[PDB]
């Protein structure tokens, strides 16, 4: 009816790195490899090599819309791939190496990945599933050297190439979730989604990411793209410290103090081990001011634990299906007058819905439940970075949405007049141990329930093809939980 | 083929207020009206009343794409209009009341505004131009009451209507700039542009806007939508303090302390008057932490004066054509170890290009100039909230764009290796006085008019009896504020910048 005079310019993830090279080219990207060695590079160097990776991947037959998979932890080569793949108009498929060999082979075949990039210490896993893969044409070891039948990352790098421009709604990356019944379900993100997501979650009431920040993603780069942290840190031009597979407290403290980390994010399990170590050694982190916890409900003790040491803890919530951030916790200005007990209770809640997200806690008919912090209902979402369905799964798609088009998280929650959400339960019958999923129904079909654990957050308990961490520790199910609520302490 | 699984949800300005009402509904919106009185409301009330304004405007015939104009200062009703008009799929035309009656009549006729909302103290101006208007059907006074032939705002409110979602690329608002040659040129903003603009400019390295902030936009809601501040403040759920037409230092100080203002934004002229007041009285602001200055190059002394009082000063740059923010100043982490003098100089610079902005300082061929902070070139921009032309003007459109699609600002600047831009000069021949444009060429025709530095205003016209020349200009339709301060005579004007260098310190300007 009335067109605007605004330029039709597309949002693109490559713009984050292109800006980082131009304005903050000298800012560092520090990586700790699997061997323990520390690698140092910069945004300018990462930008140069990411351009070389684009030309290199093109030589291997990667075109627009093609899937390029990764199996690796947090380091600079993974960060180069985080930009090169979406930069050339291809799809970054970050796969989880902690899954079963059968799960990984299924998702690589389902996504029809053309090229696989993986860490040197994950070679045995790749050697094991290689015979099962039907689409991967080139196997690339993220290192200087590669064994026979394998291509080395540094050898794979080609001539510098310009980024390919695509409509912002086009695919940039994809990830499969194991937090469902049956087969893993695929979610395909767009440039538009991840750019908007990076902006809205970086605001002051969110992560408050700044150029002055030194960012350490403890969250794996195969968990919803490390919660988009590497993208958002590049956007602001913050220094990045990538810890690799070593997430033990001594290894982290070393990077925390040595590189002057100011902001970090990870799952509760890792933070509990860190807090335990800091308390036992009487050590205080000299620069860390802000800590984000997600993936699972952060215990009240974990927050108070870190506040005691001068570390601000902010909870965040989301799904593979939501990019992932939809909810972030912060204390409102008028609620600062609350007592320390009441404030801790508020901090222990899930948090407030973030900008550009439409959140509701609703019933079976889709009607919002009372905002009294007591009535239970399902968290339902709507927005530009929330999935509208699944890739190559009609049955999973048609049950993912409500009649009025809201995504169903499968999470039972309450909400109050202040707008705070608080995850209470789960509709989907699953177990989340140390940030990773275990299917109850898949265990039963071989009764199993999720039992609270101090360390992991849930542990399976079987009442009488799977890994050792999936094995139940000890030996109409809505009652079995309330009976053994304190079986694992 | 291989699409994303992401929802096709549009970006809409209405979501800012909807979120504000649902999470921060009790947060206050405080307005000082033209009478001096202080009005208090909340985001929940504003949201409820904005819904009623949508229903009311629809009853007045406002459809999707229709233009609704405003002639008013900063208050709750303008904030309600800021959301209701775009929320119903209409276009909010924020008009500048400081422009000449002929200019206001021209821009209202050009935009084909159907409804006009105006402040009560601006009745004489509206009465003076009413006969010249051709499209305005309803005249709404932003007050409880209205004279015969005029509709009261409170009367205009109808039934609570649900917002209408339009494509994000579609128009949400428009504004005309008098910073060109000839008649004003129109720029049409989209929902997409302003939502992205509000997000990017609100980051820590920008305005760092938060729920806990108390925001006072001194920048008028008719200056590129108060620099998009009222939208961004609603987005974060910050308390809003809207000062109205009274921008004198004493009135502002009362709001700064009385409402606990933490963040504010405005033009240099306003901040110089405030600094003068605080230094003269010995009064110190008890809550102000962050001050933003834009529209003109902030003087080094102005920044130093506020930093001395504990107020952080950050420069920002933009145009009506750019929404407006494209550049924001902040000190880089590794530059914090610089001395007070070096840091102050860095703060005096324009700043760094903000996220989702493609900035370059280029020559006449379109090639980037060396990054030595010396080589001069034109600032050229590309991005989602940068205009790709002007409304209903093909000629102005093609002359404002480079072959490769960059927008030409008409600003001469230098840039360095750290990425800092510094506006040094202007290609366009104009004078910016107190944030408002004066056309030198228009003053020339009616012999030579140049911009000369001024302590208070920013630049002031100078023509190369002084009383004769004034009355001739007044008769040609020029206001008292547009008249050149002084007249200097010569013999020959070098035909085809020298005069500006010859009379640099004629008004003792800095
Ligand atoms: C840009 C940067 C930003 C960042 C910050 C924030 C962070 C936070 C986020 C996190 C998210 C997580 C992810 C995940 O986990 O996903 P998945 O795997 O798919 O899963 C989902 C699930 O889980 C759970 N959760 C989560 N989170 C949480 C939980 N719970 C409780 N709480 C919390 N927080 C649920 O269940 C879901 O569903
Ligand atoms: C939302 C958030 C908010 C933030 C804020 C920031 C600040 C920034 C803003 C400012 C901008 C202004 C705009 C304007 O002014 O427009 P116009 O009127 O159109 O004009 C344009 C012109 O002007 C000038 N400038 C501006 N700014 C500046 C300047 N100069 C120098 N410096 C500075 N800063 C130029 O010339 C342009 O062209
Ligand atoms: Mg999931
Ligand atoms: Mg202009």
């Amino acid at each position: 009816a009335f067109p605007s005079t605004m330029m039709d310019e597309e949002l693109n993830l490559w713009d984050f790195l292109e800006r980082a090279a131009a304005l903050f080219g000298r800012k560092e990207v520090v990586s700790r490899l699997h061997t323990g060695e520390v690698h140092r590079t910069t945004y300018a160097e990462v930008y140069q090599r990411a351009r070389r990776l684009m030309g290199g991947l093109r030589a291997l037959g990667v075109g627009v819309g093609d899937r390029v998979a990764t199996l690796g932890f947090n380091h600079f080569r993974h960060l180069e791939a985080y930009f090169a793949v979406p930069g050339m108009g291809a799809v970054l498929h970050t796969a989880n190496p902690r899954l079963s060999p059968k799960e990984i082979a299924y998702i690589l075949n389902h996504a029809e990945d053309k090229v696989l990039l993986f860490d040197p210490n994950l070679l045995p896993l790749v050697e094991a599933i290689r015979g099962e893969l039907k689409t991967v044409q080139h196997f690339v070891v993220m290192d200087e050297k590669a064994p026979e039948g394998y291509l080395a990352y540094e050898e794979a790098l080609g001539e510098e190439a310009d980024p390919v421009r695509v409509p912002e709604r086009a695919a940039c990356g994809m990830a499969y979730t194991t937090g469902t019944t049956g087969l893993p379900k695929g979610v395909v993100y767009s440039h538009r989604a991840l750019v908007l997501h990076s902006l809205a979650a970086s605001l002051v009431d969110g992560t408050a990411l700044s150029e002055k920040d030194v960012v350490l993603p403890v969250v794996p780069m195969f968990h919803v793209n490390a919660w988009c942290l590497p993208y958002a840190a590049t956007l602001v031009g913050a220094k990045q410290v990538l810890p690799g597979p070593r997430l033990d407290p001594a290894s982290l403290v070393e990077l925390f103090d040595g590189e002057g980390v100011t902001f970090t994010a990870g799952v509760p399990t890792v933070w509990l081990a860190l807090a335990d170590y800091l308390e036992s050694t009487g050590h205080r982190l000299k620069t860390l001011r802000r800590l984000v916890v997600g993936g699972s409900a952060a215990p009240r003790s974990l927050i108070a634990r870190f506040e005691r040491m001068g570390v601000e803890v902010r909870q965040g919530y989301g799904l593979t299906e939501t990019s992932p951030v939809v909810v972030q916790n912060f204390v409102k200005s008028h609620l600062e007058s609350l007592s320390e007990e009441e404030k801790l209770t508020l901090k222990a809640k899930t948090g407030l819905p973030i900008p550009l997200v439409r959140l509701r806690v609703a019933d079976e008919e889709g009607r919002p439940v009372p905002k009294d912090g007591k009535a239970l209902g399902e968290v339902q979402l709507k927005g530009p970075w929330i999935t509208g369905g699944y890739y190559g799964n009609e049955e999973a798609t048609r049950s993912a949405l409500t009649p009025d088009g809201f995504f169903r998280t499968g999470d039972i929650a309450v909400w109050d007049e202040e707008g705070y959400v608080e995850i209470k339960d789960r509709l989907k019958d699953l177990i989340k141990s140390g940030g990773e999923w275990i299917s109850s129904v898949d265990l039963e079909n071989a009764a199993v329930v999720a039992i609270p654990h101090p360390k992991w957050q849930e542990r399976p308990l079987a009442v009488v093809g799977f890994a050792k961490w999936q094995l139940p520790d000890a030996y109409l199910k809505r009652a079995l939980r309330e009976q053994y609520k304190n079986y694992y302490g």
